[PDB]
DNA sequence: ATGTAAGTAGTCCGCG
DNA sequence: GCGGACTACTTAT
């Protein structure tokens, strides 16, 4: 095979490098590495290195890195450009892997562990390790197999051996509930003390070094206590073993009340699966525990136990082991669902980084284009400091606060990385500049044709038509792929809607679910099959178009974040190619499009619909307009259409058939205007959205700009079985709002949209009435807690004190002494509920670790003492108020002179 | 070390 | 009690 790197790194004058080699073995070697850089030279010389510019270079060839570096700070101190690629790992790489790579994942060590640390006197700190660990469940990839290592001797108690026959039991049974799927690969080692369980995960951890180490929270606990411990009872050099180059960092953080640490493993690949999630999954969750998140992703139950974790081993350690188990395994099942491994490795080869390097945009596109530039033996610029500069950004309509009963939405297809491609917006291929008009006559096509010669963009800036930028080339190959993984989400997508649509009609037989390939659209055959499917059968169908939907949604988003990413970073003073030039380029390009396209749609409804100066767009935020098609529909007449999805038919093709056409005719022209590279501004129909047929339901609400609701039907050709709320800004996508006030909100919205004021009426009087029975964790509002100590005054509130970290800080003040009350970490989310006046905790509210229930000693209390008056108020009356307000109708029945009559 | 726009709701304080 | 300046948090793109 082809070879490829695992991992990379700098020591001094070597690199180390872990890697494949070609008959698919894992190597190591150090290499003094030789790296050249670059400086300006005079046009005379001949050579064969330009800058970007075109500029001539002469390289520097190093006897060794340091000798490289200490070249660069001379160059800064005489005052000339040090050209070339100063990361050196990154120079290596390309050198080394002067091709596409191509990996095989099967000969990659995924390591994925977690670990117990029993604890009696508070949270076991990984920067003082001082208690033993007890237990460590580590899967290896390429064995498929879950090693765990069991304490049984402690100072906090010895145990008994784990039973794998009881945990697989069922629960209801005494068990465990071990998934039965992965009982025969675990592999379990007990220990008489600590020392040997350490020395053999140690042996262990040299036969099977992980390549990728991910887990939950591994990076900030995980890692750093089991180094710790193994340094405080061995030594630094042998907790120096799990680096295979014997090199490692410690990163201290101090928050001032106390202290902790992240650890650097040399020649390791750190993916907190925390990290890949909340980069990668686009959700945000009150909380990011593991049990929340994995019920959330699996449908999976929490790991019940009865008391303190802290006692778990000592009352229970049949379940605590079971459970150590079964919470690495939880990581596994979301990977296997989200794909976030798969992603971080497809990206870290494609760019020739470091795989951790997936974190970072400008890591990644620093590599991406130094990478494309060096085939074309082109010299990259010196990164140079800038000072931070705001610049302006998207064009967002202010929306006349209303009902809108018809309205269809069309945007931009990957906006911002169109625009670059469009205009040719790249670091070289700037031309020049032109004397700029105000940005309304470019909206309103007054202003003289900026050039009709280069290629430009209404914030004065001018780019070469007839040659090609490596930001449009880099960026263009990233939308490629993106397009190709949202076909394939959209199909399954589709393919969903089928199968719901005919598990409408299920089968009495015994049958399979079909092979099918879910990201392409089902043939005619299978659509038949399918409809003789059994429940069964479809449902398992349904999973897995699901899975293969979400699988696609994955791979498209997040490469569409990385294209994003790259507009972004040219507006970020880090990046090599920062040039406000370009950033504003783009996002000024980005406002006109919006008005010149918004002008446009006005324009041609007015005509087919034979008027003149009515508003047909009556949203739009940076690249999307929103149309009113109220008057499309009634120059037909509703009483024409005979259900529901005939008038959605009819919007569907009087879209695509009709204003998409126009659309593309008013870009066209806007592109020979700006006199554009290539006309790339695709406003595809995103929203149908309507009332059903018959009904009082008002179909959709703008309260204000980046805030509102539809009743959507088909979305970007996706034609649903049943009509699918798209909600906006509202309190229901918040996660500060409490869980149960999202529901009845939605439900709330649910109504107005689909069903009409009455219902709505009826259902807030039902949830008015039942609300205090609701579980004091749904109706508690959630917020991260910044800068606790800063309003921290002797344990009481100091001035302009946040209502949460005023919780947050009575919190501490009841708990206080208590060695095993949870404490509320810094920057981490919170549950917080408002407190009746006179109440035992002496202030208004209390706020207690998201995602867990409030310590036992003072949730009695708590329970007695919520105020659910100011709870409704302000989570659920307020936001409705707004809701109802701006579609005009309201959540109680008005007064009346109808009072006055018995009915 | 991706960007900016913009919403709600908190504290504080003014207001015969 | 309500609105304006300021702070915190969160979301839409
Ligand atoms: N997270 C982000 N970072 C930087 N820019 C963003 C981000 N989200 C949106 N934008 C900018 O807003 C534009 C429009 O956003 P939108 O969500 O419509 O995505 P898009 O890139 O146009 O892709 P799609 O084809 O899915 O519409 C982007 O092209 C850019
Ligand atoms: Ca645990
Ligand atoms: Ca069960
Ligand atoms: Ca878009
Ligand atoms: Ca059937
Ligand atoms: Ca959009
Ligand atoms: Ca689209
Ligand atoms: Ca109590």
């Amino acid at each position: 095979m082809k070879e490829f790197y695992l991992t990379v790194e700098q020591i001094g004058d070597s690199i180390f490098e872990r890697y494949i080699d070609s008959n698919g073995r894992e190597r190591t070697r150090e290499v003094e590495y030789k790296p050249s850089l670059f400086a300006h030279c005079p046009e005379s010389q001949a050579t064969k290195y330009f800058d970007i510019y075109g500029k001539p270079c002469t390289r520097k060839l190093f006897a060794n890195m340091r000798d490289a570096s200490q070249w660069i700070k001379r160059m800064e101190d005489i005052g000339l450009e040090a050209l070339g690629m100063d990361d050196f790992k990154l120079a290596y790489l390309s050198d080394t892997y002067n091709y596409e790579i191509k990996y095989d994942h099967t000969k990659i060590r995924v390591a994925n562990f977690d670990i117990e640390v029993t604890s009696p006197d508070g949270f076991p700190e990984p920067s003082q390790a001082k208690h033993p660990i007890d237990a460590i469940t580590h899967y290896d990839s390429i064995d498929d197999r879950f090693y765990v290592f069991d304490l049984l001797n402690s100072p906090y108690g010895n145990v008994e051996e784990w039973s794998i026959e009881i945990a697989a039991k069922l629960q209801e049974q005494g068990g465990d509930e071990v998934p039965s799927e992965i009982i025969d690969k675990i592999i379990y080692m007990p220990f008489d003390n600590e020392k040997e369980l350490l020395m053999e995960y140690l042996n262990f951890w040299q036969q099977k070094t992980p390549v990728i180490l991910t887990g939950w929270n591994v990076e900030s606990f995980a890692i750093p206590y089991v180094y710790n411990r193994i340094k405080n009872i061995f030594g630094e050099s042998t907790a120096k073993r799990l680096s295979p180059h014997r090199k490692t960092r410690v990163k201290v953080i101090e928050n001032m009340y106390g202290s902790r640490e992240i650890i650097t493993l040399f020649g390791i690949s750190v993916l907190d699966y925390i990290d890949l999630y909340k980069k990668f999954s686009f959700t945000n969750q009150p909380s990011y525990s593991l049990d929340y998140i994995s019920e959330f992703e699996l449908n999976v139950g929490k790991l019940k136990y009865d008391g303190p974790i802290s006692k778990l081993r000592e009352s229970n350690h049949q379940r605590y082991i079971s459970y150590n188990i079964i919470a690495v395994y939880r990581v596994l099942q979301i990977d296997a669902k989200r794909q976030f491994i798969n992603l971080s490795l497809d990206m870290g080869y494609y760019a020739k980084i470091q795989i951790q390097s997936v974190f970072s945009p400008i890591k990644t596109w620093d590599a991406i284009i130094f990478n494309s530039l060096k085939e074309q033996n082109k010299v990259i610029p010196q990164g140079r400091s800038h000072p931070v500069q705001p610049y302006p950004g998207a064009f967002v309509k202010e929306p006349i606060p209303n009902r809108y009963k018809y309205v269809m939405s069309f945007d931009l297809t990957s906006a911002y990385p169109s625009i670059i491609r469009q205009v040719n917006i790249s670091p070289e291929t700037i031309a020049g500049t032109f004397k700029v008009a105000p940005l309304h006559d470019y909206i309103n096509a007054v202003a003289e044709r900026p050039s009709d010669v280069y290629s430009c963009s209404p914030n004065g800036m001018m780019y070469y038509k007839d040659r090609d930028g490596v930001v449009p080339t880099e960026i263009t190959k990233v939308f490629n792929q993106r397009k190709e993984h949202k076909g394939y989400m959209l199909a399954a997508q589709r393919n969903g809607e089928i199968i719901k649509e005919a598990l409408h009609n299920p089968n009495l037989s015994v049958d399979e679910p079909l092979d099918v390939d879910y990201r392409f659209d089902f043939s005619d055959e299978i659509k038949e099959k399918i409809k003789k499917l059994s429940a069964k059968s479809l449902n398992e169908m349904l999973f897995r178009a699901q899975r293969t939907e979400v699988a696609g949604m994955t791979a498209q988003i997040n490469r569409k974040a990385l294209i994003n990413g790259l507009a972004g970073a040219l507006g970020n003073v880090w990046f090599r190619y920062y040039d406000l030039r370009n950033a504003t380029a783009i996002t000024t390009f980005g406002q006109m499009a919006l008005q010149w396209i918004e002008r446009k749609v006005n324009e041609y409804l007015n005509e087919v619909c034979g008027t003149e100066g009515e508003a047909f767009v009556l949203y739009g935020d940076t690249d999307s307009i929103y149309v009113s098609a109220d008057k499309i529909i009634d120059k037909v007449g509703e009483s024409k259409f005979r259900d529901t999805n005939h008038w959605v038919d009819f919007l569907d093709k009087f879209a695509r058939e009709r204003m998409e056409p126009a659309i593309d005719r008013g870009f066209r022209e806007m592109c020979e205007y700006m006199n554009n590279k290539q006309h790339l501004m695709f406003m595809d129909r995103e929203a149908i959205a309507g009332p059903p047929l018959g009904s009082k339901g008002i179909g959709g609400f703008w309260t204000g700009k980046k805030r509102y609701a539809l009743n959507v039907w088909d979305m970007e050709g996706t034609r649903y079985a049943e009509p699918k709320l798209k909600i906006m800004g509202l309190e229901t996508q918040k996660s500060s709002t409490p869980k149960a006030v999202q529901k009845a909100l939605k439900e709330c919205i649910r109504r107005m949209l689909q069903e009409g004021e009455e219902s709505l009426q009826e259902y807030f009087k039902e949830f008015e009435k039942e609300f205090r029975q609701l579980n004091y964790i749904s109706i508690a509002s959630v917020s991260s807690a910044n800068n606790i100590a800063k309003y921290d005054v002797g344990g009481f509130p100091g001035p302009k004190c946040p209502f949460h970290i005023r919780g947050i800080l009575t919190y501490n003040r009841a708990i206080k002494g208590n060695i095993d009350a949870p404490q509320v970490v810094e920057g981490e989310k919170v549950y917080v509920l408002p407190l009746r006046e006179g109440n035992p905790f002496g202030d208004k509210c209390i706020a207690w670790p998201s995602g867990t229930e409030i310590t036992d000693l003072i949730k009695d209390d708590v329970l007695h003492w919520m105020d659910y008056t100011v709870l409704l108020e302000k989570t659920f009356i307020k936001p409705l108020e707004g809701f109802t307000s701006a579609a005009k109708l309201d959540y109680e029945k008005k007064a009346s002179l109808f009072d006055m009559f018995d009915f």
